[PDB]
């Protein structure tokens, strides 16, 4: 499988080989401040200005970074996306829409599901397709008509981590060509090259600060459930977040819209479930401790990854988990970091199975 | 807050109100066979004609009430369908679709979120809002262009029930009318109608055996966690069973897109988490009893809602929960009951709030 060299676990090091790998997805992609899609071809560019509506399909850890996207394509390139689990799309009749790109994210390049919409696609009206993949030469990679591969060099781990940012990072400079051939301002772009170009060292902040993490999975090492929430952009890494630790402790963690915690899940919480909530601003920070305050009789404990800049204040019911401040349109791969060291300290302290966690397989490559 | 008659709480008695509210709601609106939506004026069928994009937006159990009725939007009328959390909505920059429709799902018509959501859309650019509802003279009813009131009667119990069945009745009514408008095969239409002129007394069919929920309610009275499990048009009912669970016995239910069972949830299951499997086909069937005799070893079981004509049988740990057949049209509906049933009878043995479980309210009239 490949040398570990210092890190415990082929997980370890994909987590710390995150900003070379975010760099190496970057490498003869950014040319003289824009995106470089060039090795696409020629026609690519036509195709591309045609899309009116983008469509992306995948599973796991693969859905959860186009969820992310879908919200970069709306508000920052101005263009409808819908994302769907593989095996949600496969099995129903669906309305195309006009002009649709169909975008597959896979790590492997071989998931069963994925493969399937895929080939389902290519009789349903779709524009043409595109796969963003880890793995060069895979199924998904030779059947889609465009390819951007990741390059995040081979992922071991079971649970997904640098091909999930290496995703990420793919997505957001499609998502920059794109507001680009739509003719839209150029300052759309350019923040996001810059976030981007910033992103491996920001990482590598993240990354110095992991012992912060560490002490916090103490907390949740003997608990059993946990609910992490997030808005917008971040909804979607606090599907992550809680992805990963159940895949790796066991843990069973559920990821809810911010906004919904108070239309159900206000009734779960105790103290054997604590509450994470992923860079909220000020005004959903509120809520939240208004909501958790509801719940102070049951011991019901928020834990708050956010800006330093937002000036939060740790009391004896919320916890802010302080980071540095960093590029909006970078955010949400920023955040997944500390979500995915604390799943993995978890495990750690637990003991369990990290790079093969029980009953998973890295893809599963059968329907 | 009314008579409750003979039920021992509001809610039980809107789980059996259920088939007269269902026929309470399809009053008017069916005219010698086809839907008669004509209660919307003579203009109605000209803006409808116009829609190519349908946009559902609400919160909880009527976010997954318009989370069935997408699969029924774009299998049926062929007809592209979004649904979005209220609050998702809201705080987003969205790209609006071509033509339009937006629908909001609401039982109060004052829920904050959805609200908001409506208020928002005003000035982005839809054809025309339409309010579907159960409160006449609420917010969301007088702020829309069109309103289809459910007509369920007073629903005081904090987990909904008739609103949503009655719901997604109206929604299956109006995927008919825009069926016919399309001048879409005539009997899309008359399949529609007549599943919903059976739904009724199908529903009273399943409350008759309620005794039988009431007894697998005691298989889950004492857990502390469990997995619903749905594909298709079924997902989404496996969403709403697992709200319901987690709402009034406070369990902490997920639900989770059936086919991604093996892409991570599967490291959870033990004896102390069951898995519902709601109405699955034979293919489905035999991969979810794949997975689960991988969870042997922790004493992983399944409880099976399903058709008696599917001929499955029950095993160790494959448990057959047999349903009457029922038009595959109005299945999401009819397999719905038997959940409301099941969290019904867990709260009962365990003697929780029923109608105010801990922390909720009936409508969050805040943000
Ligand atoms: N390994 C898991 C992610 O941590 C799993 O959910 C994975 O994301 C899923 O199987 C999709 O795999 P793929 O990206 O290779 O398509
Ligand atoms: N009462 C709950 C449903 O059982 C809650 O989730 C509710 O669905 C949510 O607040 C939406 O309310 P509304 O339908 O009145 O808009
Ligand atoms: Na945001
Ligand atoms: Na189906």
């Amino acid at each position: 499988a490949g040398d570990k060299g210092i890190y415990r676990h082929y997980m370890q090091k994909e987590i710390y080989e995150q900003p070379n790998a975010i760099k190496n997805t970057l490498t003869g992609r950014i040319s003289h401040g824009q995106v470089d899609l060039s090795e696409l071809g020629p026609n690519a560019d036509e195709l591309l200005s045609k899309v009116e509506h983008i469509q992306i399909l995948a599973c796991g850890t693969s859905y959860n970074s186009g969820m992310v996207s879908r919200y970069w394509f709306e508000s920052l390139a101005g263009i409808p996306c819908d994302v769907e689990i593989a095996s949600e799309f496969r099995y129903r009749k669906s309305a195309v829409r006009r002009n649709s790109l169909m975008i597959t994210l896979s790590q492997s390049g071989e998931t069963a599901d994925t493969l399937a919409g895929l080939r389902l696609s290519k009789e349903l009206g779709y524009l043409g397709s595109l796969a963003i993949c880890n793995v060069p030469g895979s199924s998904l990679v030779r059947e889609s008509d465009l390819a951007l591969m990741t390059n995040a060099g081979t992922e071991i781990g079971v649970a997904s981590t640098k091909a999930f940012t290496t995703q990420l990072t793919v997505l957001l400079m499609l998502v920059a060509k794109l507001s680009r051939l739509k003719g839209l301002d150029a300052s759309i772009e350019h923040d996001i090259v810059h976030g981007l170009q910033a992103l491996p060292s920001r990482i590598e902040q993240m990354l110095s600060q992991d012992k912060r993490i560490e002490a916090l999975a103490e907390d949740f090492s003997d608990k059993h459930h946990a609910l992490f929430l997030g808005r917008g952009d971040q909804y979607p890494i606090a599907l992550e977040g809680a992805l990963k630790l159940k895949e790796i402790s066991y843990i069973h963690a559920e990821a809810y819209a911010a906004g919904e915690l108070k239309h159900g899940p206000l009734a779960l919480i105790d103290a054997d479930m604590p509450v994470i909530v992923v860079a909220p601003n000020n005004e959903l920070l509120e809520k939240l401790k208004s909501n958790i305050e509801e719940v102070r009789a049951r011991g019901g404990q928020l834990y708050v990854f956010a800006d330093q800049d937002a000036g939060f204040v740790s009391s004896d019911n919320m916890h802010i988990i302080e980071m540095p401040h960093v590029e909006e349109v970078i955010a949400p791969i920023f955040y997944t970091v500390p979500l995915q060291l604390l799943a993995y300290h978890v495990a750690l302290i637990k003991g369990t199975d990290v790079d093969q966690p029980r009953n998973l397989a890295k893809s599963v490559t059968v329907e």
